[PDB]
Order: C-alpha cells, then sequence, then structure tokens
RNA sequence: GGCGCGCGCGCC
RNA sequence: GGCGCGCGCGCC
C-alpha cells in the first residue's frame, strides 16, 4: 500500500499521512490526533450559515509555521475534527522524490490513494485530542467557544 | 518561468509544452503544429448551440493514446486548433518533480505558468498543420465535414435573425 | 465550511 | 465548447 505525507503547499512542513484521512458525508477530515500539533486555530467571529446537531463548520485552521488558511475545523458527531482543503496540499509519496498537487479530492482518489469512509471507531480515537497541555486546552477554549456561539444559533433557528 | 509538460491525466501521454497554450477571447488553445499527432479527431454528430463565423467548436479530440476524451477542436479565424479541457490534463515539471492539476485553466495562469493572449504570428505555423501526411488529412476532413455542418446552421441563424 | 448538481446573463 | 459573473437545489 503506498503511504503519503500530505504537506502545506506553502511552506512544505508535514502535517500528517494519507492513512489518517477519512470521509463523513464527503468531508474529508484528519483522524489523527497529532495533527493539531502542527495548526493554528482561530476564531471566525461569525457563526457557519448551516446550522445542523451533526455536523457543525466551527474556527478557521492555519499552518503552525507559514500561518497560511488550509481549511476549516469542525464538530462532526460531537467530535472536534480537522479539514484540511485539498487546495492548501501537497502530497508526496513516501520514499519517492515526486511531489502531486491535486484540484479535487476525487483525483487524490483516482490518482493517490483510496480514502473509506470513518467509523464510530475514528470519532473516538479523535475525542478529547485537545487536553493536558498549555497548547491544547488554548485550542480547545477556541472550539468551545466557537461550538457554544454555534449551538445559540441552532437553539434559536429551532425556536419555531 | 518554468515549462511544464501537459500529459493525459488518465495514461500519461505527452501532448505539448506549456509554451504553446494560448488564449483567444479566454479559450485556451494549442499552437504547437504537431500535437495533432497525438489526438484522434472524432466528428460530434450534433452542431454546437454557439454559432459564430470566427470562433466554432467542432469535433471531439481523443487522447491517441487511450482514446479518452480531452476536449473539443475549434475553427478560430479560419484555423484549426486543438482545445485541450484543464479537466482531462495533469501538469509535470520535470526538473522539479512535480506535477500538479487544476480546476481552471484561469489557475493555470495563476500558480503554474503565464499564457498569452494569441496573435497573428501565432496562427502562421498552424496553418497547414493538418495537410501533410495521409493521417493528418483524415483528421482535417473530419473537421471540414463538421465545419460545414456548422456553417450551414449558421446561415440559418443569421438568416431569421434578420 | 465540504461534496455534488441546475438555471440565467456577458464576451469568444 | 471556453472563460467570467449571478441566482438557486440536494446530502452532510
Ligand atoms: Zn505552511
Ligand atoms: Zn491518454
Amino acid at each position: 500500500n503506498k503511504i503519503y505525507k500530505l504537506m502545506c503547499s506553502n511552506c512544505s512542513k508535514e502535517f500528517c499521512k494519507s492513512i489518517y484521512i477519512k470521509k463523513v458525508f464527503s468531508n474529508y477530515m484528519v483522524f489523527d490526533p497529532s495533527v493539531w500539533r502542527f495548526l493554528h486555530v482561530e476564531s471566525k467571529r461569525k457563526v457557519s450559515k448551516y446550522l445542523s446537531e451533526d455536523n457543525q463548520p466551527l474556527s478557521d485552521i492555519k499552518c503552525f509555521h507559514c500561518k497560511l488558511d488550509v481549511g476549516r475545523a469542525y464538530k462532526i458527531r460531537g467530535t472536534y475534527l480537522p479539514q484540511l482543503s485539498v487546495k492548501a496540499l501537497t502530497f508526496v509519496q513516501e520514499s519517492d522524490y515526486s511531489s502531486m498537487t491535486k484540484a479535487k479530492w476525487s483525483d487524490v482518489e483516482q490518482d493517490l490513494f483510496y480514502i473509506s469512509e470513518a467509523i464510530e471507531d475514528d470519532f473516538r480515537i479523535m475525542l478529547n485530542a485537545l487536553s493536558d497541555t498549555e497548547e491544547n486546552i488554548e485550542k480547545k477554549i477556541v472550539l468551545d467557544l466557537d461550538s457554544r456561539q454555534h449551538n445559540k444559533q441552532l437553539e434559536m433557528k429551532r425556536f419555531h
């Protein structure tokens, strides 16, 4: 099986391996709890127009090193998960000298690696990943605050 | 200012170098007369809804090797030219060992290489690019038949626009 | 925010 | 058919 590293397209720092990308209703999310070490998390100070219980778009995520925006964090199935934008990535096959960028995830699926559907075990691995250390807790506070704001609008819409 | 190879995303066969792509009113056409060796030209049997004298979308073009559809040929200012679709292409930078796919010809300009607007000089090398071998003549015949059908529809549109 | 898809207008 | 705008739909 060919494993790829997923790198920032701008500064070439590594975010995670391809084996951690899994789909939830066509949202391509990262299920390596280590990936948060390589992301700044910042509030948009604007709740999503998409309001649902099971799939909540929350804080933006930036490359830890070059600070470009690289996607968005979500709460999906009650779990915090990053979604890296395919346009922010460069793919390198382990032990090869080539690099590839793709316009669409479907090109990644056809040309690089199969992406499977996430299962409940994958969500459980990511739960509470942002715990215990100063660096993690800062990020958790930002997600938690954005989630509270999201839920406030959600409940408000559903009031009537 | 890197040069890129434009390849079939399906089978990796090379069609041409990036320096041969030039725009005509945001149509990104190939002006390498050699490119036709790498394309099959297949009639569509259905005239475009866009009818004009100077920019006629005509026969489909397919990868010579794998026969995937890769775009469409046009007659532009009286000259036949291939339009490769960005969706069927992988761009490769040989020296960097890098390859890229792009959603729009517009992202190719932004991210990969400058594309100039075509001038009259560019058309001259393409003028008789299909007139020199048995195989190229057979492509020209397909294009001319599709052009004749296009013109015939155009006549009618011009006519009862009145 | 992701993924897929319609329709209309403009230039060619 | 290309490119640029608009408006909208489905699933999450
Ligand atoms: Zn970076
Ligand atoms: Zn091919």
